[PDB]
């Protein structure tokens, strides 16, 4: 209720429909800690295999540099080595994940 919820996708991955992260001082006190956790949750042997290196806005036009740039209910794209790939990441994903808890 009091945490900032955002939804992370994987760059160039047309199938994964995102994971919700609760961002609060209590859960991620630092940017590096957030990226390390994103690698743990999202990086596998074929999807972002080198690890998460970058968080993009949904349009791919900005790389996030600080936790305050993350906005409640917005969606972000985790990138690794390849540049941002424009996909309809959020299509058909109901926004209730950002409303009821």
């Amino acid at each position: 209720k009091k945490a900032k919820k955002v939804r992370f996708y994987r760059n160039g991955d047309r199938y994964f429909k995102g994971i919700v992260y609760a961002i609060s001082p209590d859960r991620f006190r630092s940017f590096e800690a957030l990226l390390a956790d994103l690698t743990r949750t999202l990086s596998d042997n074929v999807n972002l295999p080198q690890g998460v290196r970058t968080i993009y806005t949904i349009d791919g036009l900005k790389k996030i540099s600080s936790l305050d740039q993350l906005v409640e209910g917005e969606s972000y794209v985790c990138g690794s080595i390849e540049p941002f790939k424009k996909l309809e990441y959020t299509k058909n994903v109901n926004p209730n994940w950002s409303v009821n808890v």
